[PDB]
């Protein structure tokens, strides 16, 4: 049928005017396909046989379905499509299994022949004239237009949509207590009424959408759980993700590879602890799709571990809106974050994972932070609410952080878990400077065209060494002249630097980078009993300052 | 009532900024709100053939939810209509007064009517949780709140509506911005509030149903310690600071101080101080309890905001045009939560702001762009927003406007 419902205006972008391309001719069978297709749709409504005045046109083709005798018209709407209006994005964001309730009924309705099922706005329909080319072209060809939503044009997903929204609309105002998805051209229909009751909601809402023009399958031609739906495996009280198989192979390709790391992820959503550092580490550099890479012994390891957590099957249950979510994150390891969220310890509504570095240096508080605050925003969308969480690190290490810290933060209700490895700070720069400790001070210095640094300093107690550095930058010299500082000092130092870069990096307590030089002063810095940083202005005459820049260049 | 024509500026496009997900509870506050302003005609279902898009929220002022839709960009591509065509006089006599009252006047908008060719640039749209629905799509048919198009529009029946009430108190300054009215006089506290409920009334015949001091309002100069023994470390930092100032203050000197800074010593010591550092100190003292010498206000360019966090509940922050070019500096006070004072810090500088400039700042916000973005809105009262950006704060800067 053809829904009863009123049209959605549509226009074409305001500087511009509808398509005029030249119909390509076509062969006699393709021809012939053609016109057997249009007469059947012409007397559906879908389309209409129009003659020019109307100066449109969209070229058609006809494809051979498959390996079939079947034939499909194929219409390029390319230029009506650059021609036409921008709508509103149809969905943004799809919904995510972990969200749904568990219902006693569920149904699926798919609208059979959707976009044909809803009118086109009267206005519009000429731009959408096609021509059915006569044999070799010779005479007038056959001109139709759309009346309906057609196959492949610009407006049709996003006016179906909200034709769907607006005819369920009255049938959702009286059935509060029934579920309904709108997800493409499907409908999933649930609540807790006992078969009877809901198999009786069900031909209600199929005959108020006949009503509207569309038809949806009966009883006998409902599909049944579990439901494979966008890679999902949806049971009547649970979820997982669709069958995974890690393939056997002696030789690894980039594609292989890359298909491999799409799979974990995938699997991540509710198998814990999966891991890709080490696969991914593999995919870095630059080659083609083709090109076989050699397991390394961590990424040989990795896929091992992976193996066996995806042996035996998992499943995630359901939300249950009426308890709390609970979070619980815990590291992995260099960088990785696995989390769960429950409702029931330790039924998992789903799991994940967390790996992004936030700049080059960080620390494991500044990275179990952006964890939190990534599962709080998903939460936020699948549930509408915040979690509770539980976290790795005690009460008092996370308030020394935050107090100290200069940029402001806030993670929402949470708990101390005992889950080793524990988040700490592995050490901390002194507040004061430290009496009867020796003052290094530190300066770098690179030459800008020859690359050439020298990094140096020059102490209270009169010593003095300088070290020249090839190839490096005016800033990795700052650092260099640090960690010299570091290593030739005891235990406890003072070091004065006119580097805000140097200063910045290390007065974020940085415990892991990017960077080897800053791996290195971490690794003292941690075996130091007290180090006080301070800055001073460059070029001014301070103190030490003046004689360590004398040294370097 | 006759409607005025809005033209978008030439070229650009309106608005498609994403909606941000809200709570459920949030939601359920808005699609309450929406419904009755839909049958109260103010707001209208709308179609795919809408492209445009701005975000909403819902603050909670009172325990009552209010609806609070992001215009930043609508305003921002407006910006000819609202500034340049209809633009509405900021007094300087304003920031004068002892006394300043903000009133919400939001509701004087709804019963204006929107030009129709311009309804489609308002669209926003209510979003639902896990996706289960399209989002709920409205747009205004009424001078929305937010939009800075709707003071410049309703200004002549604003004019209209005060005219008595300035008549009568020529030495009140009334100024509006944006959904709010601006009173200041320089009467004794009690009259100020006698006059206010006064001015109450007026708005209330047509449909219109808390105390800055700006006088108090003065700077936060940059503070020299003065100090028992100075240590080497303690000169350093004072030279350091005084080093930043220069950048700003015309007249700023150093040298008696770091002729102290002498040889390699080591930070603990302490060395006395010269009668000559001493002098210098104490005239750099005397410049940075003044205004800044060269700085002037540009209403053509844009205002800057930075915020450092200071810690135990304190927070400076400057305002410029150009960096360093400091128009004013001040802090803030006192929640363990580091959000909910930022976000209170924020509100306060907008608001000095408007006072002082008529225009709101762009902030430079030391906080984690996702984090501010979940939160600051369980914390936010003002009916505007200003524009914001994140920002790592420089150890350096956040030591030396310290207290
Ligand atoms: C059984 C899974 N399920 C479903 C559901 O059956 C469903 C859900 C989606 C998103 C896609 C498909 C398909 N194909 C099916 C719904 C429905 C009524 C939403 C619900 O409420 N609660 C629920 O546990």
């Amino acid at each position: 049928p053809i829904s009863p419902i009123e049209t959605v205006p549509v226009k074409l972008k305001p500087g511009m005017d509808g398509p005029k391309v030249k119909q390509w001719p076509l062969t006699e069978e393709k021809i012939k396909a053609l016109v057997e297709i249009c007469t059947e749709m012409e007397k559906e409504g879908k389309i209409s046989k129009i003659g020019p005045e109307n100066p449109y046109n969209t070229p058609v083709f006809a494809i051979k379905k498959k390996d079939s005798t079947k034939w499909r018209k194929l219409v390029d709407f390319r230029e009506l499509n650059k021609r036409t209006q921008d709508f509103w994005e149809v969905q943004l964001g799809i919904p995510h299994p972990a969200g749904l309730k568990k219902k006693k009924s569920v149904t699926v309705l798919d609208v059979g022949d959707a976009y044909f099922s809803v009118p086109l706005d009267e206005d519009f329909r000429k731009y959408t004239a096609f021509t059915i080319p006569s044999i070799n072209n010779e005479t007038p060809g056959i001109r139709y237009q759309y009346n309906v939503l057609p196959q492949g044009w610009k407006g049709s997903p996003a006016i179906f949509q909200s034709s769907m929204t607006k005819i369920l609309e009255p049938f959702r105002k009286q059935n509060p207590d029934i579920v309904i998805y709108q997800y493409m051209d499907d409908l999933y229909v649930g609540s807790d009424l006992e078969i009877g009751q809901h198999r009786t909601k069900i031909e209600e809402l199929r005959q108020h959408l006949l009503r509207w023009g569309l038809t949806t399958p009966d009883k006998k031609h409902q599909k049944e759980p579990p439901f494979l739906w966008m890679g999902y495996e949806l049971h009547p009280d649970k979820w997982t993700v669709q069958p995974i198989v890690l393939p056997e192979k002696d030789s690894w390709t980039v594609n292989d590879i890359q298909k491999l790391v799409g799979k974990l992820n995938w699997a991540s959503q509710i198998y814990p602890g999966i891991k890709v550092r080490q696969l991914c580490k593999l995919l870095r550099g630059t080659k083609a799709l083709t090109e076989v890479i050699p397991l390394t012994e961590e990424a040989e390891l990795e896929l091992a571990e992976n193996r066996e957590i995806l042996k035996e099957p998992v499943h995630g249950v359901y939300y249950d809106p009426s308890k709390d979510l609970i979070a619980e994150i815990q590291k992995q390891g260099q960088g990785q974050w696995t989390y769960q969220i429950y409702q029931e310890p330790f039924k998992n509504l789903k799991t994940g994972k967390y790996a992004r570095m936030r700049g080059a240096h960080t620390n494991d508080v500044k990275q179990l932070t952006e964890a939190v605050q990534k599962i709080t925003t998903e939460s936020i969308v699948i549930w509408g609410k915040t979690p509770k969480f539980k976290l790795p690190i005690q009460k008092e290490t996370w308030e020394t952080w935050w107090t100290e810290y200069w940029q402001a933060t806030w993670i929402p209700e949470w708990e101390f878990v005992n889950t080793p490895p524990l988040v700490k700070l592995w050490y901390q720069l002194e507040k004061e400077p430290i009496v009867g400790a020796e003052t290094f001070y530190v300066d770098g210095a690179a030459n800008r065209e020859t690359k050439l640094g020298k990094a140096g300093y020059v102490t209270n107690r009169g010593r003095q060494k300088v070290v020249t550095l090839t190839d490096t930058t005016n800033q990795k010299t700052e650092l260099q002249a640090i960690y010299l500082a570091l290593q030739d000092s005891g235990l406890e130092v003072n070091i004065v630097t006119d580097s805000q870069y140097a200063l910045g990096i290390i007065q974020a307590q940085p415990d892991q980078s990017e960077s080897e030089l800053v791996n290195q002063i971490i690794e003292q810095l941690i075996k130091k009993e007290k180090v006080y940083l301070a800055w001073v202005p460059a070029h001014k005459g301070i103190g030490g300052n003046e004689q360590v820049d004398k040294l370097v260049s």
